[PDB]
C-alpha cells in the first residue's frame, strides 16, 4: 500500500500495542507515505496543538522513517473524519484496532465498525 | 503475517481480482504459508474434489512459491468453517474480499462481516 491512515485515539488510557508491528510491516511493503489522524472533540487550537502533540508523542513507538510520516487532527465524530480522511487522501489501506485494549464487550468498537463497513479501500482489522 | 488464511468462494461467477495483490504483498512480508479455503454446500468425495481443482486453478492466479501454497475443502457454513480453520491453523491474517464482485447492495456480505467481527487474530478486508 501506498497511502496508509493509521487512526490512533490519543486518550486510550492503553495504547493498541499490536498495531505497531502491523502499520510498520505494511508501510515496508511499497514505503508507503503513513497518515496518522486523531479525532478529538468539537481554545480549540490549544486543544489541537496538544492533541497533535500527544499523537507524534504516540508515532515514536513505531520503526517508520521520519519523512515517511505525517500528522492529522480533526474535529468531530471519529468514523466520519477517518472516513472523510481516507476519501480525500486517498488512503489505499486503512489500519485500525478492533476495540479498546481494555474492554472486551464488543468484538467491534463503533468505529472500527464502521470504518471496515464504509471505507472505500482496503481495511485491515489489528487484534 | 506467518500463516495467511485466504477465503475463496470457487462459485464466484466473477473472481475477486483485487485480492491477489494483497495476497501476494502480504505474502512476501514474512515468505508466509498461504492457506487457500473454499467452503462448499454440505457423491460427497467427487465434490470435494471437483471443489479443491477448482480452487488450485484460482490458485494459479496468484504469483506465490509453490511450497507456500496450501489447500482446504470444508462442508457447511462458510463463516463457521472460516472460523474454525483460522483458530486451527492457527491464521495470523485472513484475507476476504467485502462482498462478491457483482453485487453492491450490501457493503459487507455476511460472510465478510461475520469473519472480520469473530476472528481472534487480523483481519484484511479487501476491496
Ligand atoms: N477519536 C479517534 N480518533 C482516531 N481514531 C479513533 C478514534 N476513536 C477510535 N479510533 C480508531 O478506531 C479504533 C477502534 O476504536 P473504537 O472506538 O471503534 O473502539 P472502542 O473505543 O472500544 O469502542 P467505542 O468508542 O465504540 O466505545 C481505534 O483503535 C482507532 O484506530
Ligand atoms: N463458500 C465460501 N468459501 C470460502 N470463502 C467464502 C465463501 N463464501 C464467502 N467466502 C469469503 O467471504 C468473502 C465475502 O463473501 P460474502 O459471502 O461475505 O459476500 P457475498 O457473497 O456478496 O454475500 P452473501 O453470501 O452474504 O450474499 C468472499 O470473497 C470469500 O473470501
Ligand atoms: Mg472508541
Ligand atoms: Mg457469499
Amino acid at each position: 500500500s501506498n497511502a496508509i491512515l493509521v487512526p490512533i485515539d490519543i486518550s486510550d488510557k492503553e495504547f493498541t500495542e499490536r498495531i505497531i508491528s502491523h502499520v510498520e510491516s505494511e508501510a515496508r511493503i511499497d514505503d508507503a507515505e503513513v497518515h496518522f489522524l486523531t479525532v478529538i472533540p468539537s481554545g480549540m487550537d490549544e486543544l489541537r496543538e496538544g492533541s497533535e502533540t500527544q499523537l507524534k508523542e504516540i508515532a515514536k513507538k513505531f520503526s517508520i522513517p521520519e519523512d515517511r510520516m505525517h500528522f492529522h487532527v480533526a474535529e468531530g465524530s471519529p468514523k466520519d473524519k477517518i472516513l472523510a480522511l481516507a476519501k480525500s487522501l486517498p488512503a489505499d489501506l486503512v489500519i485500525i484496532a478492533s476495540h479498546r485494549p481494555d474492554i472486551t464487550t464488543y468484538l467491534l468498537g463503533s468505529n472500527a465498525a464502521a470504518v471496515v463497513r464504509h471505507a472505500e479501500c482496503s481495511v485491515l482489522v489489528v487484534r
